[PDB]
């Protein structure tokens, strides 16, 4: 997986036994194997999207994705087939999810399990503009140590990037509307490779983020002062 040039080399090594002269046919199998792997990746993406649905609280029906899960559950009887006899519905499901890579699946994962963080963020801010105010109070709380101060920047960047999903999303968002709210996060992850990990780090330190609002607001940590 993801080493298809190595696959081609290996298959030529298999050719060395001198069968099927000129051995070009393997190029076709290579693409077919790519499809199977990419097909399975779309399957994983589908589950993550379903988890995001329950995590964020969408309402738009996403029953069509079940098609891929329908393959994943009946993996045993379907596996009696070949590489080309798979079906065209799975091909079309690949067509839909073509623009998702494993990194985007990982961002979505970072979002899924963090329902509590989604809720606390939606209740506290509701508008990314308020984030700026919240960030100021967080700076008072940190403690002048690098990890503590950096928590603030990690949270700021996470919320600034994951904004469309967290704040403005409409519960009735359908498939394609979700894909566009996704394209914004897509461009953001393209600009920053660590944004999912920042989201996870922010969500793990939820208790401090909560503490910010009530207590940390004023006392003005006083180490260099």
């Amino acid at each position: 997986v993801n080493k298809y040039t190595d696959l081609d080399s290996e298959l030529k090594i298999m050719c060395t036994v001198d069968h099927q002269d000129q051995r070009d046919w393997i190029k076709d199998r290579v693409e077919q194997i790519k499809e199977y792997h990419h097909l399975h990746q779309a399957v994983h993406a589908a589950k993550v999207i379903l988890q995001v649905k329950e995590s964020l609280g969408l309402n738009g029906d996403f029953s069509v994705l079940n098609t891929l899960l329908n393959f994943t559950d009946n993996f045993d009887d379907f596996r009696r087939e070949t590489l080309d006899q798979i079906n065209q519905e799975l091909i079309q499901a690949k067509k839909l999810l073509q623009d998702i890579s494993e990194a985007r699946c990982k961002g979505l994962q970072a979002l899924s399990l963090r329902k509590e963080f989604i809720c606390w963020v939606r209740e506290a801010l509701g508008g990314i503009n308020e984030l700026k105010v919240f960030v100021d109070l967080a700076s008072i709380s940190a403690g002048e140590n690098d990890i503590d101060v950096d928590r603030v920047a990690c949270f700021h960047d996470a919320v600034q990037g994951y904004a469309s999903l967290l704040f403005k999303l409409d519960p009735s968002v359908d498939f394609s509307a979700f894909m566009k709210h996704l394209k914004k996060l897509w461009k953001a992850l393209d600009k920053d490779q660590y944004l999912p990990r920042k989201l996870c780090d922010s969500a793990r330190n939820l208790e401090w983020l909560k503490t910010v609002n009530e207590s940390h607001g004023s006392v003005e940590r006083s180490s260099l002062t």
